[PDB]
This record gives structure tokens, sequence and C-alpha cells, in this order.
């Protein structure tokens, strides 16, 4: 593998050279002859061995080292001999709260698709490992929700639950994010609220939710503590903020009767740090407004606003070729954006976040040796080539600490 | 392996077995993905005949006849001909299979749903530029025809030695000129700022304004170019107007209808074609969004939101992205009503998925590049965004080569 790597701007000609990928540690799914750039994700039982542990642990407690500046040193020494006591006594090891925190804000930097990532040192860290319940869950999920959500000055957060064990006991978030809506499937074939959510909406249901069958109705916390069945809970609603949509200029777009909820927060992914995996690890940020605006509202198989927008904006829709479709996503993206700004709840737009990443990849260059990016995820959903990001090449591989993609758990549960 | 590609919008999922026919490097590894990079970095007799024979083999297996008597004839004569000349030279029939193929395997291209229907003027013959000069004239009319685009080729002799390569040294056969103005700023395209200044320098007279047609700069078997004005009504432009700002035909707006990509390489059959300009129609937003709106290129943006009279102190009040619609509604708006032939993104990549399902029924896939097939506008209301695809490199291909001013040693 070459040692430098250069990557290109092609519209204000910077040039950065990447070392970093010589670190990279897991797969991106391409090879020699074929590249998997744009493929979305490219057993239970089986839990990581002593001798795959010992490695794994030794490459994270050393790159902790580093960082502190006491590599080699005599506490970095005893610290790898207690930790390799530990796995060689028990099977596994315990991370201290100090490369607990370390773990989780470089798992951050290293999510190479988030545009976000220029706040990655700025990571609240809840440490939720003595949580033993379902009812201890919902309370760490309470007060990060409310820490985050602030009254709307956002603030970064990530709750961490016991890390896998046997495979056998696992935590789990079923939700997808902490805060979403019910969609719900009719007799007839329509969708009433968020077509995205109608499987897990019926595994509530399913569970015992009864649900109030409206457009815009958060969904229970559906959780599992140490490989239980999992319980139902509700957000307490006070704890839910949440933004209805006007338009600065179009006094008929709050008679669409749109709102959504201020606080992003994905709650399906797994954290692994030194080769431990936390299977619950729910973390938030704020909003990018494209993530609503065009994804949550403008996707077909979404809310599908497209075609209301453009009738109440009396566009011509008999052809593609005047654009109506484009022209209503910019409409419904200002609404958005002027809604939370209004409001007082963070969100930043497309423009602004592209060109703070571009700032951030640029400092990670020069102070880290690169800084991998998945420009299929970076460049956003509406305006691509108006952002700096879209002229910017970009190294994509893997870097550990990381969040992973993990089976959903309802296909995986063993119903006690 | 079988590899599948999933539609997230649609559920359709498709199973790619063509990728296992690739022989070429993508520039990706296993531990490292270079998809967003732009270009991820003179044969031999022994070099030479296995690429020969791989591509008379899928000739004669797409014409049914693998095996056949004239397979094993041309297998033969083929193999004389490499070993007593260093190279050899295509049948007319397969020159226009390969060049119907570069196109088909064309990853980055969403227009390929045309692919079969290509018009390929062999130029094999020619020895001087102004013998290029004339094959492109006949070209850029036959293409053209009145605003009812055509799409073609022209391919010039193939290399020998490196030393007398024919080349078309604009990038485009019809570009705008710019100019490097003494208070800093440019006039004109800013891309072209380089060969304007090449042309001017061997002698082109330049009007020094906005839209000016560069002229040609041609070079035969390796010797110097030399330059040639295309003939004016060969050149077919369009003034762009908006169907509701009346005040957008005051911006002076204009461009041409036909685009021909000018500085690519086609390989066959392990043969290189340095001079190969080939054209088809514009996607809308080719124009309006890349060359009109680039901060690189013509840099609009500015200009169309004052007219607007839209709030720009703040970005999130969204006024690049209003001015960006409005801009290629204008270009939409006037070709068709010129009826010159463009396409929109929304048409376009529509017809590239129905490109996709044809392709991965008839052939087992489709190589397609995401990062180049989904438009510079509005992504994910096409259906392209949502499609997983998988890029890999199939031949015969148009490649990239070196600009002829870094290369050519003068005389
Ligand atoms: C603070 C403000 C943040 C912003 C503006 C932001 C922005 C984004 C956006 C726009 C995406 C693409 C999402 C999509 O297209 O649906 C994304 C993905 C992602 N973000 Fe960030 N993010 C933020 C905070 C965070 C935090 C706090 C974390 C973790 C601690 C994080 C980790 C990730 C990960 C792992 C992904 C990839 C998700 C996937 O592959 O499915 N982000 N982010
Ligand atoms: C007929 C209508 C066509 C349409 C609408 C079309 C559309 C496009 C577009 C929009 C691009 C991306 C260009 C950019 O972003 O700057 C592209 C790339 C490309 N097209 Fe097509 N195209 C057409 C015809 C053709 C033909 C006739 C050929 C060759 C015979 C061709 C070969 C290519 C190649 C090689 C590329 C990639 C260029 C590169 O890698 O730099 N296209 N096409
Ligand atoms: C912290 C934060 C802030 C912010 N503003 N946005 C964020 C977006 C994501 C995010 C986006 C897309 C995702 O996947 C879509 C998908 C996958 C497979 C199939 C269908 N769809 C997932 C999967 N968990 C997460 C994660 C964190 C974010
Ligand atoms: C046949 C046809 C029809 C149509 N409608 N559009 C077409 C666009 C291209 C096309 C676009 C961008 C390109 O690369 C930009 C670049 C590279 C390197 C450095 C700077 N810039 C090239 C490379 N020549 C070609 C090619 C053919 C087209
Ligand atoms: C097929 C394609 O990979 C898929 O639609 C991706 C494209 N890029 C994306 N980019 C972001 N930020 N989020 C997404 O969900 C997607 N979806
Ligand atoms: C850095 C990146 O590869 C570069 O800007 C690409 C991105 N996608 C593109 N897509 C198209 N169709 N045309 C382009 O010129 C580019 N440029
Ligand atoms: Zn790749």
């Amino acid at each position: 593998c070459p040692r430098f790597l250069k990557v290109k701007n092609w519209e204000t000609e910077v040039v950065l050279t990447d070392t970093l990928h010589l670190k990279s540690t897991l797969e991106t799914g391409c090879t020699e002859y074929i590249c998997m750039g744009s493929i979305m994700h490219p057993r239970p039982e089986d839990v990581a061995t002593k001798d795959q542990l010992f490695p794994l642990a030794k490459e994270f407690i050393d790159q902790y080292y580093s960082s502190i500046k006491r590599f080699g040193s005599k506490a970095h020494m005893e610290r790898l001999e207690e930790v390799n006591k530990e796995i060689d006594t028990t099977s596994t090891y315990q991370l201290k709260d100090t490369e607990l925190i370390y773990g989780a804000k470089h798992a951050w930097r290293n999510a190479s698709r988030c545009v976000g990532r220029i706040q990655w040192s700025k990571l609240q860290v809840f440490d939720a490992r003595d949580c033993t319940t379902a009812h201890g869950m919902f309370n760490y999920i309470c007060n990060h929700v409310k820490y985050a959500t602030n009254k709307g000055n956002l603030r970064s957060a990530i709750t961490i639950f016991p890390q896998r064990t046997d495979g056998k006991h696992d935590f789990r978030v079923w939700n997808s994010q902490l805060i979403r809506y019910a969609g719900y499937k009719q007799p007839d074939g329509s969708t009433l609220g968020d077509p995205a959510n109608v499987q897990f909406t019926e595994i509530c249901i399913q569970q015992g939710w009864k649900p109030p069958r409206g457009r815009f109705d958060v969904l229970p916390l559906l959780l599992q503590a140490n490989g239980n069945d999992p319980e139902l809970f509700q957000i307490p609603p006070e704890l839910v903020l949440e933004v209805p949509i006007r338009h600065p200029k179009f006094e008929w777009f709050k008679d669409l009767g749109l709102k959504w909820y201020g606080l992003p927060a994905v709650s399906n992914m797994l954290l692994e740090i030194g080769g431990l995996e936390f299977s619950a690890c729910p973390f938030s940020g704020w909003y990018m407004g494209t993530e609503i605006g065009v994804r949550d509202y403008c996707d077909n198989s979404r809310y599908n606003i497209l075609e209301e927008v453009a009738k109440k904006m009396n566009l011509d829709m008999r052809k593609t070729s005047s654009l109506w479709k484009d022209q209503a996503l910019v409409e419904i993206n200002i609404a958005v954006l002027y809604s939370f700004q209004s409001d007082k709840v963070t969100i930043v737009d497309h423009h602004s976040a592209t060109e703070s990443f571009i700032k951030h990849m640029e400092n990670e260059y020069r102070c880290r040796g690169g800084c991998p990016a998945d420009w299929v995820w970076i460049v956003p959903p509406m305006s691509g080539s108006i952002t700096p990001v879209f002229h910017q090449e970009m190294l994509n591989y893997r870097l550990t600490p990381s969040f992973e993609y993990q089976p959903d758990p309802w296909n995986t549960h063993v119903w006690k």
C-alpha cells in the first residue's frame, strides 16, 4: 500500500496528503477490480475470543496513551498488563472512564459519513454501564434527551449502556432513533404518518402500544436490557421539543400542518472500542436542514409532500422540464430553516455545514494526517455542486473506534 | 461471486455477474475507496496480442459466431499482423462495435440508454490537420442537424510510436474563450483561460468577448498544431431567456447546442485512438448548474439572485438554491423553444434507471459511477440517488490522457 495519497480540490486547487489511511483496520467492500462506494451496507452467538481480543485492546490502549502524550510510560505499560490479565482471567475487560470518553469521541471523529464532525471533541459522554433494567435504560435516555435538547440550544451527547458479554445478554434500543413518528399502513394500501417507521410501529402495537393513529405520533421507546424481552415506555411529551413548519413568505404553508422534532438521536448503531462492543449507545447532535426538508419530507417513500406544495404554489406539474419538483423542494427547505431559527432550535443549513466540514477536513489533514470521508454521504441531497464538498476529492477508509451497523433486534432476539 | 444492488426507493434488487469479466483496476483496495477521486492512478507485440484476442473473441461472441470459421481466421489474421508490423488494423465492423461499446461501458455517463444509436465516422485515412478540420466540420454539421442532434464519433488514426499522435487540443470542439483580465478577474469562460492563451500565442486574434467561439487547434501525425475557424453557420447557439422573468434575456447569456468532447482516448483491443471527438446532446444541468454556477466557471449566481431581489446576507435563506433552479428552468425553456435537443435531469436519470434494468437483464450488469451519475442539483428527488451502483472497468473504453501541451515536443 502506498504511503502518501493525494486528494485535490478541483475548485480551489488545494492538494492534501493522506498518511492516516495506513492505520485503517476494517474492510470497505471495494476490491482492486470493483468499487462499492455507493452500496449502503457493503452471528449473535459469536463474541470475540481471547486471542482476537488481545491485539484489538493493545491497539486501542496504545492509541489512547499516544494521544495523552504518555506512550511507553509506566502508566501505559501497567494498563497494558492489567488489560491483558483481565482478558486472560475473564475473556473480556472494562474500559476506564477516560478511555470510554476518548473512544466515543473518536468513533465520531472516525465516522466517514458524518458532515458534522468539526464538533467531534465537544461530545458529552454519559456512562450508563451500571444499568441493569429497561426502566433504568428509560431513565438514562430521558436524562439524555433533556440534556441534549437544552430548551433548543442543543448539545451533542451519547449514552453508553453495558457492553456485550456472551451475545445472549445484549442491551438494545429497538428504536432506530429515540424520537421518531409512527407510520400506519391502511387497508386500502395508503400510509398515515411516516412510511419509514411502519414495521417498527407494528412491532410496538403488537407489544401493547395503543396508537393514537395520527400523522405525527411520537413512538414509544422499546428497550431491551441484559438480553431480556424489550419493554415499552412513553417519553414524557414535555421532553420532546417540536417545531411547527411555516414559510417566511407563503402564509398558506402553515396550513399544511407540518412539524418536526428538534433532536436527531440515532439509537440502533453499535459502538466498537478496543474490540469491545456497545450494542446500545444512542447519540444525538442537531439537524442539517436537508435531513428534514429534502429526505424526511420529499422522499417518495417518506412524507412525500412535493406534490401538495407544488399545487399550493400553482406550478405547472405536467412536464418535468418546468422543474416544479426542484422549485418546491427549495421552498420546503427554506421553510424548515426559517421555522427552526424562529423558535431558536439549533439547525445548520447545508452551505454552512459543508463549508465547516472542508475547514475541518483541512485541519485533520494537517494535525492527524488525514480525514476519512464518504463523498456519497457528505454531499447534501440537494444543490450538490454549489456546496464546496462536491468539488473535494475524499478518501474513504475505516478507522477504529467506530460506529457500525448491526442487525435489527427483532430479527435476532430469542423470545423468553 | 454474484453481487446484488438494491434500489432503496423501489426495493428492486438486481444481480451483477458482468463485473466478473473486468480485468482493469479501479484504484480502490479492500482498505481504501477512491470512488470520489477524479483520476485514480505505447504497447508491445506481447502486450498487444492477448488484448486483441480478447476483443476479437467478444466481438465474435456478440455476433453469435464464437469459434466460427471467420472467428478463427480473424484471430490468425490478427496474429500475423502484430508479428510483422507491431500493431494491427480493425475491420470497419469491429471499429463500430468497439466505439459503441466504449460508450456502453462508460460508467460515468447517464446518457447510455442511447449507446447503440451512434454514428461512427472512420477517419483513419487522415494525414494532415487540414484533413482533420474537414472531418470535424462534417461531424459538427451531421451531429447538429439543425437542432435535431444526433450522436456521433469521429475516429482518427491510432497511436503508432507515440511520436506521431493525432490530437485535438481543444477539450471540446465548441467552447468559449476565457481571458485573464488586467484587474485580476476573468472574462469569458475561466475553464479555458489556459487554452485561450495558447491559441492567442499561436496567432489567434481574440475578439475579447463573453462568448467567443474558440478556434480548433489540431495536431496530425505528431506535427505542431494548426488553427482553424469553424464556419459560424455550423455553430448552433441558444440565447437563454426565462419563461416568466422577462429581465432574464437582458443578462446577455447564451450557450452552444452541441457538446463534443475531444480530449479523451478511445481504447479498442489494445489499440489507442488519441483523437476521437464524440458528441451527443446536453443534459440541462451541465450548462445551468456546472457551466454557469461553478465558482470557477461563469459564476452567475450573485447576478441572477440580485435581479430576483433575494435576501443574500444569510446562506440559510437558500438564495443560491433559488437562483440555481431559475437558471436551469431558463436553459431548458430556451433550448426547447428553439427546438434544440436537450434533456432535463429528471427525464435523463429516469431513462438511466430503465437502461440499468435493460443491461442487467440482457448483459448481467451495468457499470455505473454514482458520484458522476447523480446530477449536481436536486440529487435525492431523482431516482438514481436511491439506486445502488457497482463501478468497474470494462473494455473497449474511453480513458483520460495528458493535455498535449505538456507532452508535445515542438519543432
Ligand atoms: C452535531 C451535529 C451533527 C450534524 C450536523 C451531523 C450531520 C450528519 C448528517 C447530515 C449525516 C447524514 C445523515 C443522513 O443522511 O441521514 C450524518 C451521519 C452520521 N453522523 Fe453526524 N451529525 C452530527 C452529530 C453527530 C454525532 C454527535 C455523532 C456520534 C457521536 C454522529 C455520528 C454520525 C454517524 C455514525 C453517521 C453515519 C450514519 C450512518 O452511516 O447510517 N453525528 N451526520
Ligand atoms: C446522447 C446524449 C448524452 C447525454 C445526455 C450524456 C450525458 C452525460 C453527462 C451529463 C455526463 C457527465 C458530464 C459532466 O458532469 O460534466 C456524461 C459523461 C460521459 N459521457 Fe455521456 N452523454 C451523452 C452521450 C454520450 C456519447 C455519444 C458518448 C461517447 C460516444 C458519451 C460518453 C461519455 C463519457 C466517456 C463520459 C465520461 C467523461 C469522463 O469520464 O470524464 N456520452 N454524459
Ligand atoms: C447524530 C446525527 C445527527 C444528524 N443531524 N443526523 C444523523 C443521521 C444519522 C443517520 C443517517 C442515516 C442512517 O441510515 C439510513 C438508512 C440506512 C439503511 C436503510 C435505510 N436508511 C442512519 C442509520 N442509523 C443514521 C445518524 C446520526 C445523526
Ligand atoms: C458526450 C457527452 C454528452 C454530454 N451531454 N456531456 C458530456 C460530458 C463529458 C465530460 C464531462 C466532464 C469531464 O471532465 C471534467 C474535467 C476533468 C479533468 C479536469 C477538469 N475537468 C469530461 C472529460 N473530458 C467529459 C463528456 C461527454 C459528454
Ligand atoms: C444508493 C445510495 O447509496 C443511497 O441512496 C445513499 C446515497 N447517499 C446518502 N447520503 C446521505 N447523507 N444519506 C443517505 O441516506 C444516503 N443514501
Ligand atoms: C471531487 C469529485 O469527484 C468531482 O467534483 C466530481 C464529482 N461528481 C461529478 N459528477 C459529474 N457528473 N461531473 C463532474 O465533473 C463531477 N465532478
Ligand atoms: Zn471504492
